């Protein structure tokens, strides 16, 4: 019956379900309202297998369940756990990609364009996180979340843009899989990319699937 539940709710209730969905390239973050059934069908996946994997994960509860946590605590968590980390992650990745694209320019597997797309993502996240921290999050903390349809819709649109950039970054890097000739810096950079993707999806998931709907509902 997991297939009839939304991707977002599964990711938020089952430990490491997020990483399972990442493995299947299912967008539980911006597309978290869609059922696992619909997502698995769009990708021609055996949904029974996925339900078995989720059942194994669900043997234990999620260590921290944010679905019912105070919105102020969710906001403060987002800022430290995700916003502050993205601010450090992206500059480092941009410099690594520049070095990789230069040093391995001749090699056929080099992820040409990676720096460009990381820079685009960094520019988007920088302004985006500033708008949330300076406009939307204070509004929610003040209790005006029920009036935030406009601002939230803008943020969710920017989340979609970030999702599109993540898709290009994954394609450019053969789904963040380095070639055999990959140097240490190359492999380390891909590990950092996967960490960024993991974090940004959980980050967007927490906003799209918990903070924003609960704020709009007046919680
Ligand atoms: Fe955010
Ligand atoms: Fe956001």
């Amino acid at each position: 019956a997991y297939r009839d539940q939304p991707l977002g709710e599964l990711a938020l209730s089952i430990p490491r379900a997020s990483a399972l969905f990442r493995k299947y390239d299912m967008d539980y973050a911006a597309g978290g309202k869609q059922t696992l059934a619909r997502a698995a069908a769009r990708k021609e996946l055996d949904v029974e297998v996925i339900e078995a994997e989720l059942a194994k994960l669900a043997e234990q509860p999620i260590e921290k369940d944010w679905r019912s946590a105070p919105l102020a605590e969710i906001i403060d968590h987002i800022i430290v756990r995700y916003h502050d980390r993205h601010r450090e992650q992206l500059p480092e990745l941009i410099l690594q990609a520049t070095k990789v694209e230069r040093v391995h320019a001749d090699k056929p597997s080099v992820p040409k364009g990676l720096t460009k797309y990381l820079t685009m993502l960094h520019e988007l996240l920088s302004s985006h996180m500033m708008k949330e921290e300076q406009i939307l999050f204070p509004m929610i903390k003040q209790g005006m979340g029920s009036q935030a349809m406009g601002p939230i819709s803008v943020m969710e649109s920017e989340h979609d843009e970030a999702g599109e950039l993540l898709e290009v970054i994954k394609h450019t890097t053969n789904n963040v899989t380095p070639p055999p000739e990959a140097c240490t810096t190359w492999k380390a950079m891909y590990n950092g990319i996967n960490e960024l993707i993991d974090d940004l999806m959980d980050h967007i998931s927490l906003e799209n699937n918990v903070l924003f709907p609960r704020a709009l509902a007046g919680e």
